[PDB]
């Protein structure tokens, strides 16, 4: 017997509502945080917004040709006609995706635009048995489909070293030393409730849209396979997360190939 | 009336914005880049600190007297249809503060209009005496948000070095700081709106995602009923005419014209 603890945690900010349900305990809909559907900042981030620094395409079509600068920047356009990733997409070692932007001569409905169109999957925040809150899909999601962005507060590396709660962090590591993270503890979208899984049905991909400042990629989760309606969403948190949390608790992921229990 | 474009915005607006010409044989303008939202070339350190935003904690649709966001703008001037109340002072607009992502209310509350985008069927057309112009293709009730003046966000000293100043809009309040929106190289439909001494459009300074006073956004609202086919217009102000006045005189044709 699952009780509806919220009609939509996003409060209309997403294209579709994201309900919350409980059928495990008496815990109420989470509220010790603020829902934001887009990345925000506290301390000012020097993101390069210079519109003339943007690289862009001058296509006269729907950006399906190999001449599209944006596709070239992404090595090639990885989206098919339905906005899904092509099969020859390296899920184990994702390339950076550069979607068309407002500087491109193309139309707002060209092919190289997917993450920028927001959430299009009916998800649901629900209470699990062991991991607490989790997220699941109320519909079938085909492989290579864009599901959700990992949205939170943009903070510096050092800023990350002075925060008690660090279970809601995503590193945007760069061999440039210039390292940043997205902390969804205080500010975050539905992704902050996604749990870890060793054989994840979601893989994070670095995407670039309105700007192309490589220090600040936005994280878009794509389905690594067919996800069945009712299935819980999951993604690999990575070695740093477990390398520090692996000293506090074991991985309740329950995967036959699990790598952190 | 030849159709030179099905949509100059290329799909970036909620509705398309066609472009026609039944005068000369000039093609759809293209010596500029259309942008549905403000942009910057040189950096502008807009205060985007989310903890700096003021907001409301309303448990309703922000249509009560306790919405803090409404109080900031003295009161919420929007009605259930998103139109400005009859008591709104067109000749002396107040600063409007729409609800933002920091508020506790829902994304569909009453205090959100300009952040919702273009919803009036407009059209860029070729006029006979003022070059290009924007007209309405539908009746537009008074107090209706029509469009925003979007362009390049530049400083005072920067606009001061730009020879071409026909597409500049001043955002002032001296204190060592004063900014403009240059729509010459980057702008939306509003760049094609011609001047009029008895305008059916009035600029209103609005704040939404951020509340950095140096950067209000310019929202145009109808000052009266605008019927289908009528050309849009707003007062360019004194600085514009004090300058461009030395070259040509106004041609709005208003019996009460103040610059011809
Ligand atoms: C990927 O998931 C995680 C990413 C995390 N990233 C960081 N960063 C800050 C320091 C490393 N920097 C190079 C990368 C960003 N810190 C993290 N945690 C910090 C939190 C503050 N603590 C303070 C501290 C230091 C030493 C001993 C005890 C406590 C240091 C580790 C994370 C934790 C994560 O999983 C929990
Ligand atoms: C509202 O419409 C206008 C606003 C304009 N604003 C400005 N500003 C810059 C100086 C005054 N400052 C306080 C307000 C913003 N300059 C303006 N024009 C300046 C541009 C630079 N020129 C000098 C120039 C000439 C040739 C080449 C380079 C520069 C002097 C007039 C405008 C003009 C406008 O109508 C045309
Ligand atoms: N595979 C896994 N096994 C055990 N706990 C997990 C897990 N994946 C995520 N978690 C738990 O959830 C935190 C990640 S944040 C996800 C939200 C969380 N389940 C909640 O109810 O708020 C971790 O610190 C951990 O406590
Ligand atoms: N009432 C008016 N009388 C004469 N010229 C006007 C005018 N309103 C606008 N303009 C003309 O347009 C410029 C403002 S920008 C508006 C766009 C312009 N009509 C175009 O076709 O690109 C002015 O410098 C002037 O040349
Ligand atoms: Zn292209
Ligand atoms: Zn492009
Ligand atoms: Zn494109
Ligand atoms: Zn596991
Ligand atoms: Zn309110
Ligand atoms: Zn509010
Ligand atoms: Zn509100
Ligand atoms: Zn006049």
């Amino acid at each position: 017997v699952e009780r509806i603890v919220s009609r939509d945690i996003a409060r209309g900010y997403e294209r579709i509502p994201i309900p919350c349900v409980n059928a495990v305990d008496s815990e109420p809909c989470p509220s010790n945080y603020k829902y934001v559907s887009q990345n925000c900042v506290t301390s000012p981030m020097n993101i390069d917004r210079n519109i003339t620094h943007l690289q862009y395409c001058v296509c006269i079509d729907d950006c399906s040709s190999s001449n599209c600068m944006c596709g070239q920047l992404s090595m090639r356009c990885w989206y098919d006609k339905d906005g899904r990733l092509l099969p020859e997409f390296n899920m184990a070692e994702p390339p950076l995706i550069f979607e068309c932007n407002h500087a491109c001569s193309c139309w707002r409905n060209c092919r190289n635009r997917v993450v920028q169109n927001g959430l299009r999957a009916r998800l649901q925040l629900y209470r699990t048995r062991d991991m607490g809150w989790g997220v699941r899909s109320l519909q079938d999601i085909p492989p290579g489909t864009f599901v959700c962005e990992y949205v939170g507060e943009l903070i510096s590396d050092s800023e990350a070293d002075v925060r008690e709660e660090d279970s809601y962090l995503f590193d945007l590591d760069n061999k440039d030393g210039e390292v940043y993270c997205i902390d969804a503890r205080f500010y975050g979208n539905v992704s902050r409730f996604i749990n870890h899984h060793c054989e994840p049905n979601l893989v994070p991909v670095r995407v670039f849209m309105a700007h192309q400042d490589l220090r600040f990629p936005r994280i878009a989760f794509f389905s690594t396979r067919l996800i069945e309606a009712g299935e819980q969403l999951g993604f690999d948190y990575g070695e740093r997360f477990w390398d520090i949390k692996g000293k506090l608790f074991s991985c309740r992921c329950g995967s036959p190939k699990c790598r952190h229990s």
